[PDB]
């Protein structure tokens, strides 16, 4: 930080003694499912070289966890949500350019915790009728153990520019009701795919075997609401003083369909199955510091 | 954080040199059993684009965890709240959006700790009448643990709208004196349901099997107050400056029936058998800045 | 928080800028040993629509754990606190309202731990004389740990109203010397109940076989110092300034009979045998800004 | 810290009372695959006896995981990012110096838990003839468990100088899917380096048996955000107040190989094979305290 | 702290209402490879009886880890750092002193956890002939368990005085690839000291047989970042306003001789084989409140 | 705290709106190897009934482990601190009084962890030749298992009094190589006391088998800092406005004598074999606000 460097904090950050302008940007998409909302933020201070706009992606795009199609008691399909995105992408035209981002990709880690233990043991058994019959043990404890945080749903920053940033929100392990942990890419040859299935050796019918959405993250039924700030910069002296950025929403959903095999049931996944994007064009005034759409 | 941009913290907020104007409106729902109480604030912040208006829900909604009927010594019946909910809903006529809200979805986790580990054992036994005889042993230890918090109830950010928000609180798990967790499908042949059975081989009537609320969690006997905001916004250019907005409170009550079997008892659980609603229309001026019922 | 909503925190909050008017009312009740403390603000916020009295229960409700009758080497029997409660009433007719209060059932939950972990081993023994024989060996773990924090007292909000609100500390397990948790419940068919048992063989009259309080939570011997808000809310255009305001505090006293079997030890509890309830009514009046008894 | 000197906190820090000059200088070289970003701030604090400019170097050094080449179904190579290096050098005729930097090199540990603990067991088995045999099993457990966090990528600071300082983003370790870590020194001889196989017995062309980067960390394929400040320092005397600070941003790009052994697959790894280097020069201008470039 | 004390917090430090003459002064020695920073701070509380200066060295003091000698394949030599040291020292005839520091000797601590635990099983084996035949056992669990955290590295401050001062940071142990810890005594019979040796029957020359410094403490390649703090005080009355204070870092380095015996390879560790030392002589004049060199 | 009894925050705490006369008194006893230093602040708050005065004593106690005689290679003898203390000490003649002080004796604890638990087993061991054979064992596990803190050195505060106070360091236990903790009671009848024994069956002359300071404690070595706050208080009304204050550092060194037996090393502890003292007194002018030596 600031202070580690001998440096007053906050000294060196932007915002002091300055009038912002913000401002609130809603829609809803209804055919994508999406609430779309923008905070902005205008910031001209006038000891900072540029004029910056603070961008905040928030909203909820609904993960829209739902049976799809049936063909009978034998088969069934369910459109769950592997992925979602937010992307704001400035034309290769513009002056402005895509100064920073967070969240970014913090640097993880795993608890690696090894061993070097030794243990001594000595036994000597006897009999009551006079015998004595012994061993002396010695035993080895080594190797390591990996213990790390395994979430549902991983966030990340794609590789940006100065005219586009991205962030994806991507599905990593779930967690079925004691089955274990599955993925989009597990395979049993047995079962298949088991991420959404209720019960191996069920006698419902296919749209019945589906995990209950409560049970599951809330990220597939009810979605994911972000909150991803991007800051624009403009040099005061560009003639052109309006921008037009895009914001574009995707929900990436995966298609899981659960047969049966008259013995047991089946789930396979198709991924990126259908893709619901939902863009807008928002019109950044610099000068009266505005964004409209 | 704006930190983590470079930016003073609390310079993109709202409600910085402005006059805010509170006000609280409380009703009780006695057949229902709801104590209602809406917490609303204006902030009309000359450097924001719109008018915003924070409305938070609190109050308490009685569980009403409560033996309902009784046919005699061997059957009877329990209500208890699966599910509690409130949403916020504007006509769709309305120039106002719903803004934001409060809580959200976080993404949870399981702590996933895996397992690579080696052990080594040397034995060597022996007779006092000289008899050698021993092992060498190879052990390896793999898998993984996965642990998380499981809490009774989980909240949940329904999908919203710019007309529409909504939270529901689930009953997800419930841990009954030391059988261990049990759910609404939870089922198991001898005993059925086993989530609100004080004994399974009882000699008293069935409606004093029940467990005592106390033991439980205080959500189903007392019941739970909700703190939930939400933030409209309005242009102060639009012409009419008055919104009717419907808050709406909800109890989802299920039935547990016991049975006597002669032999033992038998737990059954009737989803969402009763909804039990609650819904008031406010009025909202924005220029007096006023909410009333 | 408020923050997380894009607004500047405390700026919704109320009290700012405005004269609150603070007092105490004591009195001791020796007839049923309770301290009674009321702490009330009176805050006037001009830009809140009702004006809010802030009340808080305090003081301590002695627990009185204590020997209260003997009938000889045989028998005792013990006065031992099993609730507390705090209840604050407004009579029906009033236009004031209970608008909030503090603290509430929070939602708790139970460190669920699975397990699904792989262990091999490979064993081959041999002798001296030329005889090798061996196994290989695949264990299986699985199963479930739940880790919480037990209590031995609980806090909870009892269903409130808009004149009624009241809360209830409740005796939910307690732990002896080492012979582990026991509740009211708890029934042996040997020794009873032994939750205040000091020994099961002891040779001492009943009355000295009872736990020492100083062992036991200071809950049961010293008592409990309750911390409960409660918020009053009025319309300042109601005609009636003037409310009244009962207050009450209530030690439920359960009696744990020790009997004497010639053999070794029981104990019998009976529930709410006793209750000792102490009862206030303070006038407030809204106009001057205070509260009497 | 300076209160442990009975100083009050921050009366030694810089900053206080004077006007800072901000700025941001972006650009995105797209050969390379670089964001650069380079927020500078000059403090001039009269009662300091240099000029300090703070110069933090952020953005987003894409990680450019990826296929390079193919040469059919039994052979591909992957390009992976081993190393990220940020390096701001002072042309060795410059008055100024390097005063001060930040991240450092924390002095890390590992928690070290060590045993000397005893058992005792006496066994005495027995028989229904009238035969028993038993023993007294004296155990030692003794050793050490060494555990401490594992990142996958570790930041470390370039032995500085007046004239040049330089961090750098290595890699330390992976976990691979749940084989154990790996590390570019690993060597199988059976599978060679199993650091991005997928699978060691895959019927799938090599391209198809690497590692999705989604499971594999961010930093490989999205790429490392740094955020690493420098603290410039020049005299006020100094004759010359303009100076020429050579930013340079580097990905070092290790060749993973995956090779058919016709009985299964195996991975070797060439170190630094390619690096990508980004050099721009920033015009620091200490009179009218800007930078450009 | 000063609010144990009822004093409110801050109230006895130093520093409050005065103006604080800092400065920086840098210097490289391209020699010993070190970066020496001295930040200071004037003080001149005109409540305090003296005149304070906080002298705090910075900086970077390279490790240099680095093989020195090569006399073929069979035998190498490293330099490693294995201390680094600060001092700073006033001359006898000075009417100054050393008054405070920072670090200190803080006092560290053992986790200690004990054990008494009893354990009882119960066997009884039976065959289907009819053979009956058990055992009764009793274990008892004892002894301590130790556990603390292991830093590389100790930072220890010197014995001082009222003229001298000095900080000295201590190689404690190291951890190779996984074979454990190792420190600069340690000496096995077979491989001597295992302290820097990549493999134990490795076939490439000595020279490459050293840990790579990536995978060892950073402190021993890119080296350490000192910041120590110390306060000098100075009487207003003393005549002699001007003093000389020599700063002074070091740099201990031992050698680490790597032989092959033909069989395997064995590691020697000479300590202290050199001693960099670089030292500056500050004159300070508290008049002006200003330090140069 | 005091906001718990509803009272805002340091608002009965001392020195709000008020000059503080602060100072430094440093000394170096070499011979005895002291490096004292006193911080006195001045509070005369006009709203307070009596002049505080807080001497802060620090410095650092050189623990000067080291060898001090030796007889041969077959004895040698080691002084090292077992004790450091710190006497504020006030003539019984004096007005003033020591009101107040910091550290105090902290109630410590031990994390007591009992166990209740049951296992149960079921084994049923079958052969080819069709015999089975089997045992239902059942498993108490009971006990404790106790885990605290166990530093090396203990702050304890004597018995104070309304003249003197005094805090004493005292060593408790070390931790040696890894042969476990060792105290100064500590006697094994093999080895005597194993505290400071660097090896039991060491070949070099007895002065070279102490343990090397740097493992050890640095308190041992380098010393101890003391940061000790008493709290003076005196009445304005008191004609005498001058005192006397005696400021005492001691360092208890004991005799750790190691002999060769012939066989295997032995060593002895002779407590308090020396005590080094450093008094000084300190004229404390009230009127004036100063202290001097």
């Amino acid at each position: 930080a600031d202070s580690d460097i001998n440096i007053k904090t906050g000294t060196t950050d932007i915002g002091s003694n300055t009038t912002v302008k913000t401002g609130d940007l809603v829609t809803y998409d209804k055919e994508n499912g999406m609430h779309k909302k923008v905070f902005y933020s205008f910031i001209d201070d006038k000891n900072h070289n540029k004029k910056l706009l603070v961008i905040r992606t928030k909203g909820t795009i609904a993960g829209q966890y739902r049976v799809y199609s049936e063909e009978g008691a034998n088969k069934s399909g369910l459109a769950w949500p592997s992925a979602f995105k937010v992307q704001l992408q400035l034309p290769d035209n513009e002056v402005a350019q895509i100064s920073d981002y967070y969240p970014r990709n913090d640097a993880e880690f795993r608890h690696d915790s090894g061993y070097e233990v030794h243990h001594q043991k000595l036994v000597f058994f006897a009999e009551d009728v006079g015998s004595n019959k012994g061993a002396i043990i010695g035993l080895m404890v080594g190797g390591v153990v990996i213990a790390y945080v395994q979430p549902d749903f991983k966030t990340i920053l794609e590789s940006p520019t100065d005219k586009k940033v991205g962030w994806k929100v991507i599905f990593n392990n779930m967690v079925n009701q004691n089955w274990g942990p599955y993925d989009r890419d597990s395979w049993n040859p047995v079962y298949g795919n088991q991420l959404f299935m209720k019960t191996r050796n069920g006698s419902m019918k296919a749209a019945d075997n589906f995990l209950d959405p409560n049970k599951a993250s809330s990220l597939l039924s009810s979605g994911f609401s972000p909150d991803f700030a991007t800051v624009i910069t403009m040099d005061r002296k560009a003639s052109k003083q309006q921008t037009n950025i895009d914001v574009i929403y995707e929900r990436v959903r995966d298609d899981y369909q659960l047969h049966w095999t008259s013995t047991n049931w089946k789930g396979t996944n198709t991924k990126d199955k259908w893709t619901d994007r939902s863009s807008e064009r928002y019109k950044i005034d610099w000068e009266k510091e505005e964004m409209t759409n």
